[PDB]
């Protein structure tokens, strides 16, 4: 997996075959290699009609999803390598490539202590098996690290890296998030030369979910890391822009975080590619 | 108040009589103008004691809390007055100059949907009412923004003015925190442009809330945006790194923030105190 | 004078008829409020034509230059004004409203020596009476701060307002350049916060003369001070990607900038505008 | 060749045996592992008591000049050669491992057009002869590249990787200054990246000559990229802060770059060390 992305919610979370189509569709307009596409209702995903509008657009996929509380892998590892081998399934039945994310928990997971050994050996259990699963169906399996208020498991790269190291599976990768390393890594760029040679995506998000190249991320140290450590994986662009207020809740959101869409996906894939240009990423 | 503070924090959890002792010469120690004294069980603080220690190493003081559950303005405004202006009293007791905080909500506090007008009407009936309180105390009365998950209220300098606008209260200011802000604010020194009636306070406290100078916060625009706006406030340092473990659940931190809060108050204080120098922000 | 300006030099240096129209259409096709025309050589400049030009495409001007050798207001100020006042004729002729830009030396003007009272002397004096031409023409005059390597006499926005302060006259401002600011000022933001009552004309340059985004300046802190202290003036884009290789030496640039100057007007100009909204600098 | 360095300069440029006493005994006073010694009058170095200082003080050091214009590479590769060999020579009788900086040609150097093949023939022969030289007493021999207005032949890093790979020597490695890339690297981490393989010094040094950490090099980027390539070289302070106004000439420097060279080095190696730290540089 190398390139472009979007994520699908630069459109909307819904999956339905209209839904589908727009972000598809969309991705296409913008000229986007890859699509990240959520799963967050696995029995209404259409794999065979996604497959079709992946095929008709020579659009690549990688899924993404954030486990329920009844799967959370920190307490109930077995409900969590059901819930994340079912999305696999749908996962490889769609043509996506990757199944990335909080695959790990939850994103308001919290027990109010530290995590303990206990949580992380049920996290390598559980990620043990879903990530073998993924190894049968050709997929890389992701670990998207976020900020300490969404969960309390896996919040730098370096514990994203210790997780990927004792599961020792070979088709697991760290998945960065610049909106989440901008608390969490000390001196974002620290957070992916840690991650190093187990970063493969890259969740490209402003400090607000806003606009990237508006906000407080040092965009210089995020590319000067990532051209310097050779990466050769997926920027995708991650931003709210599009969410709802109904959605309010599930992101932690409560005011709007840009304009509007369309000026995100027009400025915000624009600086992606002209700072991948400026440092030469994926210019071997 | 103008000045250099530190919150008491780099030191002590609570403010019994020796934690009280250790965190005001500790300031003391490092020259410092403020000390920011929280207060968390209002019926544990010997304020009388707290009094003479900081006149005993010439400290000046502000108070600060967040409010807990049963005291959160939105919901229930008149639990929130009764205590903000208890802990009103302690602070005037001290000696402390100002009451700031989350003085309008919790750092846990989430509806699950955006701020509604009602809960808006809440808080600015509670806040007059308290900040009237500090006012016949000859307190100030601080609203410090944090970030979108400690609380769905004031996130943003533009909703702190909003507010303090509303309100309507001469004794009134705007206290923003670079650690919230880096989150919240579209560019970071646009939130202090946006404040810059009303900032007062200043928690200067690096992105991961380790050490400044060490993390994700563009301090020379925090300091470029002090400076154009004329700010006279108080730049207090707050940082993590002597907070323990028993702590953790109450401030989402699962990992160390440093290395230890000795080298943080060594670094950190010098390197506020270098770039305000750098940028002029006293003169 | 207020608005976004692109410079002449982006599409050439020279003024002549077709030049010009060239440059005028060019800065109207990109929405911009000025174009800065260089007055290189004065006799070729038809200032009947030009003015022609400006009102059909709706579009003001400022005029600037750097002085000739011969010229320079440090060693020879009689000669300095009469050159000066030449431009300013030419530039009230065409319609301009300000001259600006190395008013008072040379850009590869260097004694060996710090600057001396003497030769500030002669710069004032120089600047005082063809500021006052300037002033009976109705157009204001600038002073723009350029590195060390430039020139010795005024290199930080601090020389800049000093020398302006001395002077006295109403109708000059100071002119910053964010390329030269990015070597001069100790933080960026520290030369606008120095200039704030005099600066109303900025060179928006990245650090190689390349593209604005995509270098070393720290715009977050340059457009943020520019916001604080309620900058009004013109933000005029600067680049070095059209100037032909035989501009080489005068302008001590070896090797390319950028991929041409459609590309640097593209997205240049789109940042400084996405970056003024961002900052509210004109709202 | 690894370690923390200040440049002597820190302490004077002369080299009379109080000097060299001086600068090396301050040196380790700061705890670096290089002093940079700078060679301008050979005849005046003694070697013997150079060497003797190191030893007691256990300090390690690199040499580093300008080349005289008389013996330009450029031009006059001949001349050039017996230069650097002879202090070459001077820099292994002292101790040093490396002689290093504008070792192809001068500081005021220009020729009015952008550098040519010639040009660049003539430097491959002088420095590959030279840095052969270097081989045979043990020396490593660096190249600097330094910005657009002292140099027209080496001023990006792409343009240092491209002589020291036609030169085709073992010896040779690049040698960056950040207060030179912050205008000549698009992005100064890309410096630091096109030079990773030869990558094994670096000047320090602040936008302005002042102190690091207190002006616009954008430091976070400059050790991202530094930790990233996995950089093993000296990381070498270099600062105008203590140097005399008769100076300003050669430096091209006409104001204070900072209050004092004892801020410069306690602030300065401060922040280097303490970012060091925090991107992990050594081990
Ligand atoms: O940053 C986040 C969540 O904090 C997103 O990457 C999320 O994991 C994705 O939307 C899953 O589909
Ligand atoms: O940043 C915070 C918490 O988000 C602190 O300012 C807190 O409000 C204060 O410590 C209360 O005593
Ligand atoms: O920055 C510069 C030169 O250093 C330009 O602003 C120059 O002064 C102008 O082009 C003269 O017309
Ligand atoms: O940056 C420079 C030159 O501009 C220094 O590296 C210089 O070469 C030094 O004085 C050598 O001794
Ligand atoms: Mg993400
Ligand atoms: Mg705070
Ligand atoms: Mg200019
Ligand atoms: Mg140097």
């Amino acid at each position: 997996m190398q390139g472009f992305g979007v994520h699908a919610m630069m459109w909307s979370l819904n999956w339905d075959h209209e839904s589908a189509r727009r972000a598809i569709a969309g991705a296409a307009d913008y000229g986007q290699d890859f699509i990240e596409i959520p799963l967050v209702d696995l029995p209404s995903v259409d794999t065979a009609h996604t497959r079709a509008l992946l095929e008709k657009y020579g659009l690549r996929a990688a899924c993404s999803l954030v486990l329920p509380e009844p799967a959370w892998a920190s307490v109930r590892p077995e409900a969590a390598v059901a819930h994340l081998n079912a999305a696999l399934d749908k996962a490889a039945e769609m043509g996506a490539e990757a199944l990335t994310g909080v695959t790990y928990g939850g994103t308001s997971e919290r027990t109010g202590f530290p995590p303990t050994q206990a949580e992380y050996d049920n996290l390598t259990r559980a990620l043990s098996q879903s990530a073998g699963h993924a190894k049968t169906l050709g997929l890389q399996f992701g670990i998207e690290a976020v900020n300490r208020y969404e969960n309390h498991l896996v919040n730098s790269a370096e514990q994203a890296v210790a997780l990927v190291e004792r599961i020792g599976a070979d088709n697991i990768f760290v998945h960065l998030d610049t909106f989440h390393m901008n608390m969490e890594e000390k001196g974002i760029a620290n957070g992916i030369i840690a991650a190093h040679d187990y970063l493969k995506y890259m969740h490209m998000s402003e400090s607000d979910r806003g606009t990237p190249g508006f906000g407080n991320v040092a965009w210089d140290a995020v590319f000067a890391a990532l051209a310097a450590i050779g990466f050769k994986g997926v920027l995708t662009l991650e931003s709210f822009a599009a969410m709802p207020e109904e959605m309010a809740g599930a992101i932690s959101t409560w005011r709007p975080v840009a304009s509007g869409a369309d000026e995100v996906l027009d400025k915000g894939l624009a600086f992606l590619r002209d700072k991948a240009s400026q440092y030469r990423i994926f210019g071997n």
